[PDB]
């Protein structure tokens, strides 16, 4: 069994290419008598799971690459099955613990990925060179002290979080024995390069504004940290009535993500002010889905996502209405819209055998703009792999190193909580932790 899968052309973009995404699920573990167990049914799924869909046991490996050429990649084999490394860090003293996870509400610190992850997200350090092999997924099981915390890496080139989660949904069912429907295999199995339909004679448009990088525009691919906030159900939906109530008149509802997000950008924006004018311009970059749009099967495993962009000014954003920001957001969502737009994109990579100009971050400037990525909608609350262990405790993105203005939703917890992983500069995230009206609704957790 062979395979030499293009990947999606929305994947060949430089700055999805050199990354991996990880995802974390804690689970309590009663006695350690366990363990053992826990590793081989995992241990059987992957292989179970390798045997039905091949590829995901693959590597992505770029060919054809020159100067000005920067190639094109391709899922094909790699080992017989998805790589997963088991850590024991019951008796290691700086590892987490489920009693010190369950005291301090599951920080970001806690997660950190040189220690729970099987490989890191940046192409930082040791075996991320160009020639070392890219592994479509790879696993970490840890034990520690009365728990379990499985970390899932994907290649960001092969996968976003939405394709992420369809994979990791489909190993779940496989360490179980339950069968995959039909069509979850016609999903993981569509053809990649023609998934986007390309624009005929295209050359530039509109459709990629704020995606090509340019010599006189700021952007591309300071002290900084990253922190959890959690929002409760009840937040949320005081949050989504706030909004309801100032929006827009072109606007005829906006989403509780809509309206966490746009609390967000005004809150950044409010306490930016003590640092920057209020006419300083500032960007939000609001990762989008383009499954629906394109018509997509939400089981397609692959990249099929894009940006919606909304541009003002630092003070317009902190003094307007919370239900004026969350229509700004709400108003770039039309599927026509989003689906002519991704074609836009995708038309120009394929169009273009030097890809390193294009970027979804392109003109975001990092101490104005937003760069948020949503996974609230996506299903890993839900996965239990045949451990005997229930569902997850909690399901936490690794820390990492700081990236200022970079921003993620984890997967919403079913009762509706919503939990933020935010990444600022010092000053503003010691503001935002001290600022009224953003403590009223976000618990800090770090
Ligand atoms: C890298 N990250 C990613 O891949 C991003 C993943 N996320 C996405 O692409 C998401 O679609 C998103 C862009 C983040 C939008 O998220 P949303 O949750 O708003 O989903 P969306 O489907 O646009 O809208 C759903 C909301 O709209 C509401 N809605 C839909 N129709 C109506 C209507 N007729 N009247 C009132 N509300 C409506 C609906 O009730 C949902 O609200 P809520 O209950 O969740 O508050």
């Amino acid at each position: 069994m062979a395979f030499k899968i293009q990947l999606d052309t929305l994947g060949q973009l430089p700055g999805l290419l050199s990354i991996y995404t990880q995802i974390s699920l804690l689970y309590p573990v009663s006695d350690s008598s366990q363990y053992p167990t826990i590793v081989s049914t995992f241990e059987q799924g992957l292989k179970r799971f390798s045997e039905a869909v091949p590829w995901v046991a693959g590597q992505v490996k770029a060919e054809g690459i020159s100067e000005g050429n920067t190639g094109t990649s391709f899922i094909v084999p790699f080992e017989d099955v998805p790589r997963v490394v088991v850590k024991d860090l019951r008796d290691d003293p700086s590892a987490p613990t489920i009693e010190g996870m369950r005291k301090a509400g599951y920080p970001m610190a806690m997660f950190d990925e040189n220690i729970i992850a099987p490989r890191k997200t940046l192409p930082i350090g040791p075996g991320t060179g160009p020639d070392d092999p890219k592994p479509v997924i790879l696993l970490q099981l840890n034990f520690i002290k009365g728990g379990l915390i499985l970390t899932v890496n994907g290649q960001h080139g092969a996968m976003d979080m939405v394709g992420q989660d369809a994979v990791i949904r489909l190993l779940s069912k496989a360490c179980r024995n339950d069968p995959f429907t039909e069509e979850e295999m016609t999903a993981m199995n569509l053809d990649r390069k023609t998934i986007v339909p390309y624009l005929e004679n295209y050359t530039i448009g509109p459709e990629v504004d704020h995606q090509i990088v340019k010599a006189d525009v700021a952007g591309g691919d300071v002290s900084a940290s990253w922190a959890f906030f959690t929002f409760s159900p009840k937040a949320m939906s005081e949050l989504k009535d706030a909004a309801t109530k100032t929006l827009d008149a072109s606007t005829k509802f906006v989403s509780t993500d809509d309206a966490l997000s746009a609390f967000i950008w005004k809150s950044a924006s409010r306490v930016r002010l003590e640092r920057i004018d209020g006419s300083a311009p500032t960007e939000f970059c609001r990762a989008v889905d383009a499954r629906p749009a394109m018509g997509v099967s939400n089981n397609y495993p692959g990249l099929l996502q894009n940006m919606t962009y909304h541009n003002s000014t630092i003070g317009e954003i902190a003094n307007e209405s919370l239900g004026a920001t969350a229509s700004r957001l709400r108003s770039e969502l039309d599927p026509a819209s989003m689906r002519q737009r991704t074609r836009g994109l995708a038309t120009y990579l394929h169009n273009n055998p030097d890809k390193s100009n294009v970027s979804l971050t392109a003109d975001a400037d990092p101490s104005t703009s937003v760069m948020l990525s949503s996974w609230a909608k996506v299903g890993l609350w839900d996965y239990d792999f045949g451990l005997g262990l229930g569902k997850p405790e909690t399901v936490r993105r690794p820390i990492f190193e700081p990236v200022e203005s970079l921003m993620y939703f984890m997967p919403k917890k079913p009762d509706g909580e919503f939990c933020a992983a935010l990444s600022l500069r010092d000053e503003d995230m010691d503001r935002l932790k001290a600022d009224k009206e953003w403590t009223k609704y976000a618990q800090y957790v770090g």
